[PDB]
């Protein structure tokens, strides 16, 4: 097989609305996504998933909940990406707008799904049913799925 890194995801799904981050500058410009990077050494995934979610939006949380696991394959990459997905409905602060990143409330009835990734189309219905998924998803590009698999599953 391929070696893996770790990142995390975080979606602040609220009754009525999520909270998504626009990436802002380079390439890929212009797509909405949850919060999130590469674990560090040293730190749970969990806590990275915190870390990531207070340097990226300003928000902070005692804690967050694991809700999936999705592997990403990038053709010409030979590292998979390894997201384990967390949510959360409780915050405490606002969100803060960066150089890299312009965080923006959705209603529930708007997910913009067309601006963001591809995959979150198949596995975000799923966290929004309280579900919980392990998925794959193959990659030509930022726009192509070539091959994916997605399971709702009874623990992640
Ligand atoms: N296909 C996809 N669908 C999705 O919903 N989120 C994806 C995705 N592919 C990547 N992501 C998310 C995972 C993670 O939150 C983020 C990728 O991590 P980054 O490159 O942002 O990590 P870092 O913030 O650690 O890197 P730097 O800021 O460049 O140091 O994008
Ligand atoms: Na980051
Ligand atoms: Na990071
Ligand atoms: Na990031």
């Amino acid at each position: 097989m391929k070696a893996s890194r770790l990142y995390t995801l975080v979606l602040v799904l609220q009754p009525q609305r999520v909270l998504l981050g626009m990436k802002k500058r380079g390439f890929g410009a212009g797509r909405w996504n949850g919060f999130g990077g590469k674990v560090q050494e040293g730190e749970t995934i969990e806590d990275g998933a915190r870390r990531e979610l207070q340097e990226e939006s300003g928000l902070t949380v005692d804690a967050l909940h694991k809700v999936g696991q999705i592997v990403f394959e990038f053709v010409g990459e030979p590292e998979l990406m390894d997201v384990h997905v967390f949510c959360t409905d409780s915050i405490q602060g606002t969100p803060v707008e960066s150089d890299e990143m312009r965080p923006c409330w959705f209603q529930l009835d708007q997910i913009p799904f067309k601006d963001m990734w591809p995959d979150d189309s198949y596995w975000f219905p799923l966290l929004l049913q309280k579900k919980k998924f392990h998925g794959y998803f193959k990659f030509q590009g930022q726009d192509t799925i070539l091959d994916y698999t997605l399971r709702e599953v009874d623990t992640v």
